[PDB]
């Protein structure tokens, strides 16, 4: 037995061969079906993730997220949020890896990059929610925060909605000015616009910012379109929120993971009895979303491990089909199972 | 930047080049100083580990164990307990791996086998506790359970006590018959002995069994020597214990990690009020352990992530000096930190 390692090159080759659009569509479709299975009680929500706060160079967190498929495998994503990474080190804010363990033996069976996978499934989740809750003729996307997640927010939403333009804002002028180049492949025209203009004109908004704890909101409490749908994607430290309380109190709010969102999502601001049905329920039974496209709605997205396990399965199917990756004997399996020093 | 991977062949090379006695002594030395640092408030106990119980083929658990050295690195050990592994698959019961992440950026910097490392630091921890709590002239070690952990229990204790004899028992006859061969490198004469004889004759005992939940104790509450010290090393599922309650209630009890021991150790059987200072406090001030050398004492060992971080440092130091391991680009670091699709 050896661990199947998909390095950065192998992940790059899967995306290159399949294409960004088709790979995102596969993950959207797998996520939709998997969420529906949770909604029907055929699968379980993942347990609450855990994490470690880091104060330097700016406040961040490092988190672990398990998900078990009983009798088959266990997935663990480890992921850091380090929002000084881009300016200070040229590294992405979100840095992680995803591992798979055999449920019968405990053995580490596969290990892959989590940077691209995280961005893909985070965009995909917003696309699943926005298909349910945004107007199907939505034309104008608003983006607050134009870093890494904003790229796959725009990409995923452009595959499920007839987006013609994106109005975008970032507190860093360099980051908002560079977004049009990073977005060009989608064909969606990009225009920089202040948050009040985005609130007024967008049919759908994604907020995906590295705003600090207690420094929200990133979208002002002002006039929005009657049918606005917001993907609240930003999430890291307890106490970090992006939306104004007044808007949230007026909205139909669905969380990807209610217990997690009450701790780390926009639902931190809400009484727990104010939550709409969770996304998995909407996927299994759309009665709860019926009519909500035409009124204010918020998808409170925190991310949970089942989404990473599903996206990893999409990558592993593609990689297995193409015999990609390497095999590394990492775990020591002594020829005598009862002798740790039998370095066989 | 690439991940440094120490596979099975590299860990084997470290043992071959350093030697077993020297490697174990280095880990004992690091663990003793690191525990003293916790006992003096210069370092802190790892957070409570997390875990997922599994029921097939027999009840087992899979756990994740993080530890943070602020400003330096985060360590995470993922480890399975699957006690049917030896008989069904020729695999060790304990299967795991240890990862190191840069604390500043979150990047995965190192990954290695956890199977041998776990056995080494678990032996080392018993050696640290027994040096503090067993009579310095202890001649007879008892071992209940003669699987993987028992090998390093004997090895480590033989390096800190004047052991002349090991009395050993296992419910599987093939496992107790093979222990002497696995233990030969220690030079300590091994005798098979039933648990009642071990209880009556041993100066120090380690219990390290795969006993099922509710099927203890593995050592009878009979005559024990007045000065007996026990390392209660077995730990996995909630409800699993190895010692008789009446013996435990008469003992001075110290846990490696009090909150973990209350959940998964022999301290499950006791009130939280009933515990002594933890092992770290005894390392920092041995005057609290000296008096208890001549009375009944129990070290309640669950394992915690700091021990894995310290043992990993020993292996990385030795591996770097010998230029061992490989470099694998696992994490995706896009050419543009704000563009998840900018594959290198
Ligand atoms: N919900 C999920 O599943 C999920 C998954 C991944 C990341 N995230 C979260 O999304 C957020 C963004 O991640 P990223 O990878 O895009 O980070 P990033 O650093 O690439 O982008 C964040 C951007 O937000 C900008 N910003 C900071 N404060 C702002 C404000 N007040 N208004 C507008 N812009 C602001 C920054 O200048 C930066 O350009 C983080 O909180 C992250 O933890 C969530
Ligand atoms: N405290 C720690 O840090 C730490 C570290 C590693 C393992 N452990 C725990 O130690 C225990 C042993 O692990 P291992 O790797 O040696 O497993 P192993 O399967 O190699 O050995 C366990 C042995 O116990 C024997 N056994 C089962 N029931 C028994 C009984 N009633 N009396 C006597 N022997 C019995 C089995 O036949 C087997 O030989 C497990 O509970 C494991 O989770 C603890
Ligand atoms: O699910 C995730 O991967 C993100 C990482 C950053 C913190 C919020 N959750
Ligand atoms: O600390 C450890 O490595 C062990 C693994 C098995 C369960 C008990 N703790
Ligand atoms: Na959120
Ligand atoms: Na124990």
């Amino acid at each position: 037995m050896e661990t199947w390692v998909l390095g950065r090159r192998d992940v790059a080759e899967v995306v290159a061969a399949v294409g960004r659009d088709e790979l995102m569509r596969r993950i959207i479709d797998r996520l939709t079906g998997g969420l529906a299975e949770i909604g029907r009680g055929e699968r379980h929500l993942s347990p609450l993730r855990g994490g470690l706060e880091r104060s330097e160079p700016v406040p961040g967190i490092w988190e672990w997220m398990p998900h078990r498929e009983p009798g088959d495998h266990i997935t663990l994503k480890t992921v850091g949020y380090s929002p000084a990474n881009p300016a200070r080190f040229g590294l992405p804010t979100i840095l992680g890896t995803v591992a798979r363990y055999d449920d019968t033996t405990g053995a580490l069976t596969a290990l892959m990059d989590g940077v691209l996978l995280t961005a893909l499934r985070t965009g995909a989740a917003s696309a699943v929610a926005s298909r349910l809750l945004a107007r199907p003729d939505s034309h104008t996307l608003g983006l607050i925060g134009t870093g890494a997640q904003a790229v796959t927010q725009l990409h995923a939403l452009s595959l499920v909605l007839p987006l013609q333009r994106a109005l975008v804002w970032d507190t860093d002028p360099a980051h908002r000015e560079s977004f049009a180049r990073r977005a060009a492949f989608t064909g969606v025209s990009v225009e920089i616009a202040e948050p009040a203009r985005i609130a007024a004109e967008a049919d759908v908004i994604s907020t995906a910012t590295s705003v600090a704890v207690g420094q929200g909101p990133v979208l002002p409490d002002t006039g929005v379109r009657e049918h606005l749908h917001i993907n609240a994607v930003g999430a890291d430290l307890v106490g970090k929120t992006e939306l104004p309380l007044g808007l949230l109190e007026r909205a139909f709010v669905t969380a990807d993971h209610p217990e997690q969102a009450l701790r780390e999502g926009e639902c931190q601001q809400l009484s727990a009895d104010r939550l709409g049905p969770q996304l998995a329920h909407l996927c299994a039974d759309p009665a709860a979303a019926a009519g909500r496209q035409d009124t204010l709605s918020v998808f409170d997205s925190t991310g949970f491990a089942f989404e990473d396990a599903l996206a990893m399965e999409v990558f592993l199917e593609a990689a297995a089909e193409r015999d990609l990756g390497i095999r590394v004997g990492i775990e020591h399996h002594p020829g005598d199972a009862l002798d740790p020093y039998a370095l066989q």
